[PDB]
């Protein structure tokens, strides 16, 4: 049987995407650039703060100083950090709390493998800290998803090999990272997005200890 479950945060435990979008739209409004809508925002997911700001500046072909660029990026993040002050246990996705309770009682390690620089803060605010045996520090990983580094780090931090672990993710990049770590991915979402070759559930209410055990045995 598997020995650990490696969780991403956004799209698995809770939603951070909505707050990122609001922080970028607020910032875009302040400097008078139109076109930062949820459709545009798809081009911001999975990219660096700097690269996302550059994409928003390209909308208006706006140039800034290196100093102003750094300030705008910082403002966006300060805005983001203010908005996530609202996060509570009410924002934990369906099934996730009960899953973490069952894993813990069954002595299965729990690690976060998130690029969130606020993962620890966000787990405290949702009252989940007590379930996690490790959080992989994204500032200490050389390469982002779809590179496996952060899933490897999360597994090593709880004393297992990725080969002994299940990884939970909703993103193409995330599923590819889990697969290349040697962990077994279980996707949440749509086969059209995440591939036909892995087990996928429509939503997190299906991520149960019993379902995870069935998947591991079946391959
Ligand atoms: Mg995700």
């Amino acid at each position: 049987m598997f020995k650990a479950v490696l969780f991403d945060l956004d799209g698995v435990i809770t939603d951070t995407a909505e707050y990122h979008f609001r922080a970028w739209k607020a910032l875009a409004e302040e400097i008078g650039i139109n076109g930062v809508d949820r459709q545009f925002n798809e081009q911001l997911k999975g990219v660096s703060r700097e690269d996302s700001l550059q994409k928003i500046l390209d909308l208006a072909d706006k140039k800034v100083s290196a100093e102003e660029f750094k300030e705008l990026a910082k403002r966006k993040n300060d805005n983001y950090v203010k908005m996530i002050q609202d996060v509570s246990p009410a924002d934990v996705y369906p099934g996730i709390l009960q899953l973490l309770k069952d894993l813990r009682s069954n002595k299965i390690k729990i690690a976060l493998a998130s690029a969130s620089k606020n993962g620890p803060f966000l787990l405290e605010r949702m009252n989940l800290t007590g379930y996690f045996d490790a959080i992989a520090d994204p500032a200490e990983v050389a390469a982002s998803k779809p590179a496996p580094d952060i899933f490897i780090a999360a597994a090593h931090a709880v004393g297992v090999a990725p080969s002994e672990s299940i990884g939970l993710e909703d993103s193409q990049a995330g599923i590819q990272a889990i697969k290349d770590s040697g962990a077994l991915p279980i996707g949440v979402g749509r086969p059209e997005d995440l591939g036909d070759d892995i087990v996928i559930v429509p939503d997190t209410s299906h991520y149960t200890l019993e379902f995870l055990k069935e998947v591991w045995l079946q391959k």
